[PDB]
């Protein structure tokens, strides 16, 4: 895509991401537009530059292989530089506080990007940063540029949000990534229905569903609780989208055999038995290239916060 | 640009090991560049002068700032940074530290190393091509603090010739005190120093003795305390504190620190005695030696000094690789 | 100029049977070339924007920050995943594993203490993989720097006495190496010098007995290094055992003039450093050398 522009989402300019509820729809499909072009341009060959000289430091005080390693490729994409830090060969294990730690790696980045067991280390952070902080998972709290991605990945898969029938299965309760996508559903889109598959022991949070009352009754959104995949809500879904324990609702090849033809199999990942094997092969299954899918949107988000 | 960021020609293609090994022209220099590459990289320009060049950081002990400002400014310069851990390579299998410096040697062309034995370095440099920059050996120096310190003093107070600082907290121990005091009075005229430390974790000999030419040449006033006196605190232009090695706590360093930890704390309180212009200086990290009430102080310089410490380190990295 | 090795574009390299004769030379002369260049200082942008993920499950000083460094020095980055702060910790599976890093690198640099967790990488991966030593298989890469250090030190590869030396059952170095020169040389004799219960394997010997034979190779086992063994290796090749054997300024005395001694290291005290001032103690210009046939290899893979 040689003749096609990069413009960078001007309302995430030098802002810290923190929420799923940060963003309009406007800033949803602008961000979806700019990874499609991030994507053709990149696949092509194109080298990009935009970001040359401009350093992306990883804070993660939890284990990542997708999200680190995501945000680190797409720094890079653009011509960006990671700082390698690592909090396990850090000065934390000399008494540094977090906060301080946090200020120490300000004084050389242009942009954080934060994982951390405590939902309000993040405002914490934000508290004492000069430079962007990214959040890439605060405890069991959010993970917005995950819902971003699989926003993106919904949308390049079926071609259309709007009017979708989701479930989301396993554990909602601990799942930042779930809080993330349903706020960012709702919020933004005409979702037709919403199958909330859990254990009731892990269900949708109240602090989740709550805030999205007055949206779910305007908007008609359809909410129904389920303990297992039953016949309906794998005849009924345009997705599935499961996640792993932070019941009947394992994802198998058997089960396949109850989907829609036009439907995907989603999973931020990594997963466990939730998510057989068995269903890899299968063209629905979209959760690997759901990791690609996160290249490119996250960067369109770092180009457009650091342009 | 040779007219924007001539490199400091006398340190090219050396090793650093000591803030004895410079002179004052050369950290004036330094100074001047680092102050330069500020000014270059606050206003968004990008630079290339080390392209294609690699920096291998060698840390066999913990590290926030002195790791990751190498890095960032090796990166601002257009270089590059090869990431290798000691906790992933071949010392498992026994290869020996000199085997090891052999071996990053091999693809590098600046090591920055950080050792807990302070003859670590000289190891190192025996076997070496490339030059090695001391990231801190044990309890010896830090050389590369010591110039980051000195910009931080000169870019905030104005002038580092006459000033009264004072050292305080583990003094015995403390490889930046050692650094900052030899780089200080070999090459300014120091008005005086105070040493405040408990008995225990006092200046070592082997840092004043040597310098004892310098202090009478140029008429340092240098006093022991166990506390920030009030005349510490109405006399000092610079505060510098340092967090107690605990982890290394016969046990007289114990109690004496103990006994002493209430008076050498910097917190909001004691500032109240303060000149109202000096500086509050840190190397970092600390612990309750130095109180978050002090951080909205406009003298608090401890966070400037680390961005400071990665202009010197951009300073550093192109005068010895130009 | 540069021009790439095309029978390696976008390839694996899992084994040193995958080589050529040609293709050993081109490599050759292609890391030859790059050394000449970057010695001078100059840069290379040949791959920028690619990324290489290294993918380390055993200890590496040399493997990795080799192939670091000659991506680095080529324009390209490096992702630096590390498997101790992983999701392999939330029990994610090795292929899984693949799967993602794939889904951002242009090549995956891997070496894994199964011998077949290479293939099972290939077997998900799209983008190719370089084996940087998977169990006690092999280290094709290394056998190509060892090839390039011989021909550079020496001038034929051709013709020569090679011993190799040490745990020659466990060791995926001389696996490689065997397997490259007998296949692709015409190597005068091998000397396999050994403790018996650590001899050179039949799964490697047996499908070199044919090239073996035809060219004449004479192959002799011995679980010392005798002064025969001395007095006609123009290549010495030592490695760790992971008094009869040890290679030390004494046991040099008995060295001919005009030979090499090698060490993929990392050392222990088989290889005593009494011998480093030596002229012929090449193990650290081996080094450097690997780092120039990764260069080679990777834009070779990447063009």
């Amino acid at each position: 895509g040689s003749m096609l522009e990069l413009p960078p989402v001007a309302s995430l300019k030098g802002k810290s991401i923190t929420s799923a509820e940060q963003f309009s729809r406007a800033d949803i499909y602008a961000l979806i537009h700019l990874a499609s072009a991030m994507q053709r341009k990149i696949d092509a060959g194109e080298v990009l530059n935009l970001l040359q000289g401009r350093i992306m430091t990883p804070l993660f005080f939890e284990d990542s292989s997708r999200t680190f390693s995501s945000f680190c490729a797409a720094m890079i994409r653009l011509g960006g530089s990671v700082v390698n830090f690592k909090v396990e060969a850090s000065s934390i294990n000399k008494g540094e506080t977090l906060a301080d730690t946090i200020r120490t790696l300000d004084s050389y980045s242009d942009v954080l990007v934060m994982r951390h067991p405590r939902q309000d280390a993040i405002e914490e952070a934000l508290s004492v940063a000069q430079h962007p902080i990214l959040n890439a998972g605060n405890g069991a709290g959010e993970h917005p540029t995950q819902a971003l991605l699989d926003t993106l990945t919904i949308h390049s898969e079926l071609g259309s949000v709007d009017g979708i029938t989701i479930a989301l299965i396993g554990d909602l309760k601990m799942g930042r990534t779930v809080h993330s996508l349903l706020k960012l559903l709702v919020r933004n889109f005409s979702i037709k229905c919403v199958f909330l598959v859990a254990p009731d022991a892990l269900q949708m949070p109240q602090d989740v569903l709550e805030p999205l009352q007055h949206e779910i009754a305007t908007k008609g959104v359809i909410i129904h609780r389920t303990h297992a995949l039953t016949d309906e809500v794998m005849q009924k879904s345009d997705v599935l989208y499961t996640t792993r324990l932070q019941a009947d609702i394992t994802i198998d090849a058997a089960r396949m055999r109850l989907a829609k033809e036009k439907m995907i199999v989603m999973h931020p990942l990594p997963r466990n038995d939730e998510l057989s094997t068995t269903v890899d092969a299968d063209p629905r299954a979209a959760y690997f290239r759901q990791m690609r899918y996160g290249m490119f949107m996250r960067m369109a988000i770092l180009w457009s916060v650091l342009a």
